[PDB]
């Protein structure tokens, strides 16, 4: 269902490690915040943009194709958005 909590519980496993907080260990400022994605991010805010990122990984993130599920995936993918644009970070 592209599960908010669903995605929670994969950030916290997966996406933390580099992003503990929306805190981008690797890039420090570009940091999953909404203005730090709308600079940053090629595709916009914008679900299909953040997806695009997980699955296929691009300049120094790693690619999630096929490690998460779909519905996995997209409820990481609405996570992210959802504490970005609800400012959760
Ligand atoms: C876990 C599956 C995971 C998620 C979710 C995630 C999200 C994410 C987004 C939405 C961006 C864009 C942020 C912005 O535009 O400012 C982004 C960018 C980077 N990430 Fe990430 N990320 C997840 C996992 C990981 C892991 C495990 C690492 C660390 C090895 C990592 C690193 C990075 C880096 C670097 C960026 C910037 C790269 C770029 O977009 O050019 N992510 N992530």
């Amino acid at each position: 269902e592209a599960d908010l909590a669903l995605g929670k519980a994969v950030f916290d496993g997966n996406c933390a490690a580099c992003h503990a907080g929306g805190g981008n260990n690797v890039i420090p400022d570009h940091t999953l915040q909404k203005a730090a994605i709308e600079q940053f991010l090629d595709g916009g805010f914008n679900i299909e943009a953040i997806v695009y990122q997980i699955e296929n990984g691009k300049g120094a993130m790693p690619a999630w194709d096929g490690r998460l599920d779909e519905d996995e995936i997209a409820g990481v993918a609405a996570y992210v958005y959802d504490q970005a644009a609800g400012n959760k970070w």
